[PDB]
């Protein structure tokens, strides 16, 4: 048995951008109010209040090449 | 048995952009109010209140090449 | 048995844009009010209140090439 | 000649308010763009551009009593 | 000749307010852009650009009593 | 001739306020851009650019009593 796995990639993933800028992300500019009275909890509580886990991501490229090779005999 | 696997890729993924900008994301500019009274929870509670997990993503390219090559005998 | 898997790809995925901009996303500009009284929960509670998981995605390209090659003997 | 100018004022101007609040004034939230080319002015120019002279006035009373007394012989 | 000018004021100008608050004034949140080319001015120029002369006025009373008493012989 | 100018004022101007607070004034949160090319001015120029002369005034009273008395013979 002869297996010849010889794939060729000569590709390019390219971007050209001018000025990249004047980006505004303002999550949670509004007032947040939480009032709790006379609550019973009999198991685990998880609570997140306010402005959490928000992302601003501005890469000058941000191009991705993903390439998977598998050979199984 | 002879198996020859020679895929050739010469492809291009390309963008050309002028100025990229003047982008505004303002999630949750509105007031958030939560009032709780006399609640009972007999099992697990998860709570998120406010402005959470919001994304601003402004890549100057953001091009993707996704490629997969499987040979199984 | 002879198998010759030799596909050729010369393709291009291309964009040209002028200025890309003046983009506004304002989810949840309106007031959110939640009042809860005298509620019983006997099993798990998940709660999201406000402005969550909103996305502004503005790629200068955003072109995708997706390509799967499989050979099974 | 006898003049007896004897007006009596016992009046009240009264206000009762609960909570006064949650007031939003956002004038000129929109983008303003002015382009001028090749203009000739042979007399005085006055120019206002943007967000000018806006008022938010929130008096807890704001009651007015205005009272003029005149006697001319 | 007898002139008696004996006006009596026993009046009240009153306000009662609860909490006064949660007041937002955001004049000129929008982008302002001014481009001028090749302009001639042969007389005086006055220019205001941006966010000017805006007022937030929140008096806990703000009650006015305005009173005038003129006698002329 | 007898003139008897004897005006009586026993009046009051009053406010009672709860908490006075949570006041936000944000004039000129937006970007200001001014570009000038090849301009001629042959008389006086006055220029204001940006965030000027904005007022936040939050008096716990702010009540005014204004009272004018004139007698002319």
């Amino acid at each position: 048995v002869q297996i010849v796995y010889k794939p060729v990639d000569l590709s390019k993933v390219t971007s050209k951008c001018g000025s990249l800028g004047n980006i505004h992300h303002k999550p949670g500019g509004g007032q947040v109010e939480v009032k709790s009275e006379k609550l019973d909890f009999k198991d685990r509580v998880q609570s997140k209040i306010g402005s959490l886990d928000n992302i601003t991501h501005v890469p000058g490229g941000g191009n991705k090449k993903i390439e998977t090779h598998k050979l199984t005999f």
